[PDB]
């Protein structure tokens, strides 16, 4: 699918291994520190799908594919799929390839598009760098396909970044010279038949900022769909411009001062507003961005807070930012493991409960997204604009005049004192009536323009014309 097509998706991120099981057990061990298959496959996502659209998301982001090490190395077992050894086979531990079709079409039948995580900087190896044997790669079966062995020391020259090793001498990810034109040339024939073989409707490639610039604009034209590059830095001069070689980018711009203003009753909105503006002039286009604030690289939200109310804050902004929603599979859940391997939590742990807590505030969220941009064709293309902050609070409008969204969020938390927020520059009309989406009650714009909007326990509040609800079931 294109990048047009894309931008008005939500995405699901889930690991494979991590999600549903076939058998459907819900209490099956899985203890993270064991870094160990846990069993998840490609069927159990299949069972589960009714799970996943209830949330209100259109697609799925699920881990790598291709066949990994066998081996249980000293950091565990290949579970999350990014130590491949041969990219012509897939890791039986999810399924067949039968099962993989199987997965692609049952997303179809139901509207919804399938996205697949792909590696090309590296293969991996259960050993020393300098102890590699080559010959058990397919099919970069020698050593003149990579680069020389060193290992990356200063992040800050780039020079390394893209030709020394990730890893270590525990596990050690050997890196293909992308500069050959054998390995170029692999590579843009497999992308294309892995997308036509599976039928898959968009891309997230792993590890961009370590392979030169060069390499991408041919993948993502072998690969025909829209790619999301992960680019691991936060800072927007960095990331950005990679968005001249691939068609988005996932958004660690935001991230950082995303999290630090809804983490504690303390965090600063001036940070996330500035940074709003600034992804929205600097970056090619924000709305091919992919928004998040959890994943498996970082501690989980709640790691850092255990407050619902934060958490219900940052899930609205993160469905209701410019670009393409991200939630990670278990934040739903209000899980809250740490750092890698801590916050790879099994899914089918929670026992799937669709009265949780935030799957209710997701689902109502997503249930606006998708109601306004089946009424506004300019809702994915107007760029979100902060138009009010405070010192607890931020504000934003996106939507074609007349049909805008008005999302007001508060890092106030759970204790939040109740008070009436007189808010100015919604775009509404006086006399307008309104309907706060997420709690469904209604409020009227005041007579100069001004929306009287009543907060309490650090609830978000997400505003639309109660006229153009017509005919839908929200808030019925
Ligand atoms: C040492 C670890 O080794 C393995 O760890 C695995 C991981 O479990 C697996 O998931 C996969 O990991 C995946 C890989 C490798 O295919 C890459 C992508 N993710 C990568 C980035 O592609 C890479 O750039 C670097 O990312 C760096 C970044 O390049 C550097 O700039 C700085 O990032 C900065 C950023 O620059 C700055 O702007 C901001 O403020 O601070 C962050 C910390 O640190 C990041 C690491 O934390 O590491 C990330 C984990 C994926 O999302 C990630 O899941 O492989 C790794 C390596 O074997 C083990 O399993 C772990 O238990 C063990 O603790
Ligand atoms: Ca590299």
């Amino acid at each position: 699918a294109t990048p047009a097509d894309w931008r008005s998706q939500s995405i699901y991120f889930l690991l494979t291994d991590r999600f549903a099981r076939t058998d459907g057990s819900t209490t099956a061990t899985c203890n993270t520190a064991d870094q160990k298959y846990c069993g998840g496959t490609w069927q159990g996502i299949i069972d589960k799908l009714d799970y996943i659209q209830g949330m209100g998301f259109t697609a799925i982001w699920i881990t790598p594919v291709t066949a990994q090490l066998p081996q249980t190395t000293a950091y565990g077992d290949a579970y999350h799929g990014y130590w491949q050894q041969d990219i012509y086979s897939l890791n039986e531990n999810y399924g067949t390839a039968d099962d993989l079709k199987a997965l692609s079409s049952a997303l179809h039948e139901r509207g919804m598009y399938l996205m697949v995580d792909v590696v090309a900087n590296h293969m991996g190896y259960d050993g020393a760098g300098s102890s590699v044997d080559y010959s058990v790669f397919k099919p970069f079966s020698s050593q003149d396909y990579f680069h020389p062995f060193c290992f990356i020391q200063n992040y800050e020259d780039q020079t390394q970044v893209e030709d020394c090793w990730l890893g270590d001498n525990t596990v050690s990810l050997p890196d293909l010279d992308t500069t050959k034109d054998v390995v170029k040339n692999e590579w843009y024939d497999w992308v294309g038949s892995l997308v036509s073989n599976y039928s898959i409707d968009g891309l997230r490639i792993d590890t961009v900022k370590h392979v030169q610039k060069d390499f991408w604009p041919g993948y993502n034209k072998a690969a025909g769909v829209y790619c999301i590059g992960e680019v691991l830095d936060g800072d927007p001069a960095y990331t950005c411009p990679y968005q001249n070689v691939m068609d988005g980018v996932l958004n660690y711009p935001i991230y950082y001062p995303l999290l630090n203003a809804f983490k504690s009753t303390s965090g600063s909105m001036d940070d996330l507003y500035n940074m709003i503006n600034t992804v929205k002039s600097d970056c090619p286009d924000s709305t091919l961005l992919g928004t998040f604030v959890e994943n498996h690289d970082n501690p989980r939200f709640a790691s850092y807070t255990n407050d619902i109310a934060l958490a219900k804050n940052v899930a609205a902004f993160i469905i209701l930012n410019d670009g393409i929603p991200i939630i990670y599979a278990g934040q739903e859940q209000h899980y809250a493991g740490g750092n890698d391997p801590a916050n790879r939590e099994a899914t089918w742990l929670s026992g799937y409960p669709t009265d949780s807590e935030l799957y209710k505030l997701i689902a109502s969220a997503n249930a606006i997204r998708n109601y306004a941009i089946s009424k506004d064709t300019g809702f994915v293309t107007y760029k979100n604009w902060p138009i009010y902050k405070d010192d607890t609070t931020i504000a934003m409008r996106k939507g074609t005049d007349g049909s805008q969204i008005v999302t007001i969020l508060s890092n106030k938390g759970a204790s939040g004192d109740s008070y009436t927020l007189s808010l100015s520059g919604a775009g509404y009309t006086a006399g307008q009536q309104l309907t706060e989406v997420i709690g469904c009650t209604t409020v009227t714009v005041g007579s100069d323009g001004n929306v009287p909007v009543p907060m309490a326990g650090g609830l978000p509040r997400v505003l639309y014309p109660t006229e153009k609800l017509a005919g839908s079931k929200i808030c019925s």
